[PDB]
């Protein structure tokens, strides 16, 4: 078999469909499934064309046959009677069928040739033979020779048509093989059964015995779904459709998905019962081996950035792979802090209150449990989101790129030893190494949420991708800014300064800007161009500017638009209140900043405002949540439910209910027992 | 135009089908859409062997003719060179476009038949009458006149195909029209613009100004996308796709969707600014209304229900129709607890801190926005989830049932009127009678949560539809309780009573039962399973009992089965582990119960227990939030985010971080600038 | 094919095939399967016999080549 790869089947050159009968037949059994038969038609055509190597293997002769000989049947009776068989049916399918495939193929310039065969046909081999150098001929002569067996005078490991077509691929020796049957695919039972899992790739049942017979000798087969639309020119597209055949890629080569799910929940509910340092003792050995063995990691991060220079696929990409002992201490004291604050975050009461005698309650922190970080290759924050996830307590599965997978793979060593040290278990696991994002993506029930980290590419293509799933991270970062009347101008100006000047490829960074027009003859309108000029910053504008202004700016293509570099547009409203339509109406709520002198119309403004956070003559760049004083955070939430943009260690946490009553019951507490309500808040503790 | 709504499709006798060019070719220009073509003729075949008049009109004759022209051209060089027009292309596709269509009908009995037309054959009124009674006559005889315009002599408001078949819709008189063309439907601007907005239904551009013409005429207009699969047999559906083309249903009749939505957001907006006592005072006076017009809502619910009496739908539903002035003074009451305890929830100071010299922030409390509640006809919870909302000043969209639809309308206007009272803007809308779920669910961008309060069928017909939107409600309430070898049996006795006997049809309500083996022989097993039949509980097993016991009771379907009623599989384990395990792997996480007298065993069970709620010598029935002094929930949310289970009004709420900087900047608080990092916790207030 | 004269089962199976066919009003186009088995009954002539015998027809037409008989 020498195709292994869904990627592999590009370069196939012999393959050999063989529809199902139930492809061909409707529901109704009162006629064709013409859409999709000239549909299989057309794609062999193209795929034929193309110039691959295709010898259909069809089927259901006998039901179309049945239709005919059925109406037949109705049109020969005495009008009296009317007022109150294999072989047959399957000759008249076989010339009728044989018609419309010559008619739908001649649409195209092809020609074709029927060919039966019987099962002893393969028992003498000089039988065989002869019909083997024939298809060899028939192909070699660019036909496409429509198999079928001779039911009509002989009905029938041959036993259907199924295993005809296993033993004709071996014969020919051709490459590919396809069963369109009915089915989409494999499970591991059927689908009213518990094991609904699809074998999209299937390791080492009469389909599956053929299967398993054939692909013993050099074929590559797959099992499609009949229905399933544009089929073929799809599984030639490469695309994991139907139940690919291959040999195994065992654990040695990769844990398929679920066990490092689950192991990771094991690990997590271990750790669980380890709260009191006993994870501060962790990631206080975490970052000792961090600054113990960097030499290893700082050398393999210097490979792997060497070996990646050869591609030079993205500048921003490359720059961030940058890693060195400075960044090293960084990263370990930002951990000796996490090691210091996070001694009682989990486990936590949040409330104390009775209900009634010796009923009492509280409902405390608990883990989330399975978290999945995506995040383009900046593997410095793998062990920064490694030591968020040990001092939560909750497990972690990690997926970066393919770039600098070896020093990723580094790290992850460091941080399985340095949990393995205490915490009994792995609760960790790393997979990367085409890991089918969308895949797991779909895969529920054990993963949690989604921490895309890398850039907007990443939380964009999640977000259209992402489908019901707790996933994090904004979009992009349509910030607003906005200059009252009642502002000093070159506090704005320094103000514009670290706003974009500053880093403009940040997702925090502003990319547009408001002012009270009033203002607009200050000369501030000149004085901030001229800056951006100063810095070299590309000027758009727009409706109200364009019609304020002669000669002006060039306009903006669109007002949500974001460009990450020296490019913002620039509005100007009279209205405080119109300032916050615009940034509601194309905002993404990210973040906001006034600065003015009177607060009555700031405060105004701060309480309608509706942004994830806003400021006061103060930066964009501030929301970082390190910068908040609030730890090491893990990214940006502009998501209305549980977080809002700067994600701390509590982002990671819910709570869980527990009440210890005596022998209480919730008919006790009716007028029909002795039991009241309290609800006496308790001092927490 | 008789025909307005898309369920009446169902009856259309009179059809016009209509290609377009674009379908029949492909991108490659080097065959035809064999494929899409028969798809399209297996639908007509269908939907005429029906009974219905159908007579398609053909485009596309002359790309078809270009392929063959282009290859004849080829083929007639001198070989020598080969090493460095409307008509014709018309006449040659036209015969083999024939030839194709008429193999392809005759594969289903039926008989064609080409009728070629030109343009002054229309301004001529014989000449239109002689093809109009022709045509009729064809029909009549059960063909299908594949129409086409003779630009093989003649090429050309009739100036295309499309004027052409609104002209001949007309003349024919015919129900119905479909133009299926290459796009798939209408907005009000170009895809690549602003407003990408499907017209599913058009009041009141070619195509478009045809579309008019003829709807002004009797016809009813469609338009649908030529590569959309199974595109008439579903048109033929009901189903709305493309852009259905009636008459004005003004909001007269129905605001469509978003003025609603955006009312609202502005009115929460409003009352944002309204908080003290201010909707405390809208909730009095809420009650207030509640409790003095109630002989009209009284008499509206009670006529309402005689009327859907008559159906007798669903007894539960049905029961759940009572409304009396018992529940009335409930409500009323509950209501006023909230405008008690509703005071301070919203605009709340969570954190107090500073980062520098006059650097301080804090992260206020917010409400959420938009919501969508969604519910089954049970009118009493109406006024509490309005409650709710106007204590949490956040927007309201209410969706509920067409029963009792009058009813919740009193209830609507009720609390409109008591809104508009204080709060300067109805901040609430209501949407019924047939207010296409699925539609304003794939909507986005506008509404927030998704609150399913009517029953299970409600949320998991929700789980399963709803789509990349936040939802509340568990799924079911798959319960488990556990017994020690360590508990009094007389306590487990009453605790199983309380547990299942008290309301088997709770969401809340225990559905399963675990003990230890080692007390199996205490005959508390007999005592259960005997007080289970002094309540008459179907009782089920497992493959632990199954083995255990001899005669036993029957077997179990699925674990993770709900009944509703006195059904309760019973399972038998020796581990707490194992229990955790088992509980685990079926349990919802949504409840859990430990009856024992050793804490140990009780503390590691409750540590490691993962439920959204646990208790220890208490009942299922104690979830619900009123119970626990919560004030009036919710809802109940097994969602690992955000909220567990019991949700109040503090599950309605997020934060939003506010700084007041004096002229403070990032690169300011570098090394290059005198500004530190403080992170003095202040003392909230 | 040729063998399948010499299986008597194969014979009446045919036989009543054909048999079936002509009560329904059909007109069976009969051949020899040349197609993966080229061949008293040694081409489509004796072929032609055979079946007219066990058929049980009443006429048979070998419209030929020559133009009869001398």
């Amino acid at each position: 078999p020498t195709f292994t790869e869904r990627s592999q089947l590009k370069y196939a050159r012999r393959l050999v469909v063989k529809l199902g009968s139930a492809v061909i037949t409707r529901e109704d059994n009162h006629g064709l499934a013409l859409g999709r038969l000239a549909s299989i038609v057309e794609q062999v055509a193209e795929c034929h064309l193309e110039g691959r190597e295709v010898m259909m293997v069809t089927s259901g002769a006998v039901a179309f046959g049945k239709q005919k000989l059925a109406q037949e049947l109705l049109m020969s009776l005495s009008m009296r009677e009317t007022l109150n068989e294999p072989r047959a049916a399957a000759a008249v399918g076989q010339s009728g069928l044989m018609s419309l495939y010559d008619a739908m193929f001649a649409q195209y310039g092809v020609k074709i040739a029927q060919v039966l065969v019987t099962k002893p046909d393969f028992y003498n081999e000089e039988t065989r033979n002869n019909l083997f150098c024939t298809l060899s001929e028939l192909i070699s002569l660019n036909i496409v020779p429509i198999i079928n067996t001779n039911d009509a005078v002989s009905p029938p490991p041959i036993k259907d048509n199924d295993s005809l077509s296993a033993m004709l691929a071996a014969e020919v020796q051709a490459d590919l093989l396809i069963l369109m049957s009915d089915v989409d695919g494999i499970y591991n039972k059927p689908p009213w059964e518990d094991g609904a899992k699809l074998m999209h790739t299937y390791t080492s049942d009469s389909k599956v015995k053929a299967a398993t017979w054939a692909l013993d000798r050099g074929v590559s087969v797959v099992i499609c779904n009949g229905m399933q639309e544009k089929a073929i020119k799809t599984i030639i597209g490469g695309r994991k459709v139907g139940t690919f055949f291959t040999e195994a890629t065992e654990s040695a080569n990769a844990v398929p998905v679920e066990v490092m799910a689950e192991n990771a929940r094991t690990g997590s509910r271990q750790m669980q019962a380890l709260t009191p340092a006993q994870r501060a003792s962790a990631v206080n050995t975490l970052a000792d081996l961090l600054v113990s063995r960097e030499k290893f990691i700082l050398d393999a991060n210097a490979k792997d950035l060497a070996e990646a220079q050869k591609s030079g696929l993205a500048k921003p990409l490359l720059s961030r792979l940058s890693l060195n002992p400075a960044k090293l201490k960084n990263l370990s004291v930002g951990l000796k802090q996490i090691a210091e604050d996070s001694h009682k975050n989990v486990g936590r009461v949040l409330r104390r209150t009775r209900l009634a005698d010796q009923l009492e309650l509280k409902q405390v922190t608990v883990p989330i449990g399975v978290l999945l970080v995506i995040f383009e290759s900046r593997p410095d924050s793998l062990p920064q989101v490694a030591a968020l996830a040990m001092a939560s307590a909750n497990g972690l599965l990690l997926k970066g790129g393919k770039e600098a997978a070896h020093s990723n793979k580094a790290l992850m060593e460091l941080v399985k030893e340095a949990l393995a040290t205490v915490g009994a278990e792995h609760a960790v696991s790393l997979v990367s190494t085409r890991e089918e994002i969308s895949d797991l993506l779909s895969m529920e029930n054990h993963i949690d949420l989604i921490i895309p980290r890398g850039s907007s590419d990443l939380v964009r293509s999640i977000q259209q991708q992402s489908l019901h799933i707790p996933v994090l991270g904004h979009a992009e970062g349509v910030c607003h800014v906005y200059i009252d009347r009642d502002a000093d101008l070159e506090k704005a100006l320094r103000i514009a300064r670290d706003a974009k000047c500053d880093y403009p490829a940040a997702c925090n960074a502003m990319e547009t800007l408001l002012i009270h027009e009033d203002l607009m003859s200050g000369a501030i309108f000149g004085d901030v161009c001229n800056m951006l000029k100063r810095e070299g910053v590309k000027i758009y504008a727009g409706p109200r500017l364009n019609q304020q202004l002669t000669f002006g700016p060039p306009a903006a293509k669109s007002l949500k638009h974001e460009y990450g570099a020296l490019e913002c547009c620039i509005e100007v409203v009279p209205s405080l209140d119109e300032a916050i339509n615009h940034i509601h109406t194309y905002g993404s709520s990210h973040t906001d900043v006034i600065v003015t002198e009177n607060d009555a119309a700031a405060r105004q403004f701060l309480g309608s405002v509706d942004s994830a956070c806003v400021f006061h003559n103060a930066s964009s760049r501030f929301a970082d949540g390190f910068r908040f004083g609030l730890g090491a955070e893990v990214g940006i939430s502009t998501a209305r439910i549980h977080a809002r943009g700067p994600v701390g260690v509590e982002g990671l946490l819910t709570t869980k209910w527990i009440l210890e009553g005596q022998d209480h019951a919730a008919a006790d507490f009716a007028e029909g027992g002795g039991r009241t309500w309290l609800h006496e808040t308790l001092p927490l503790d």
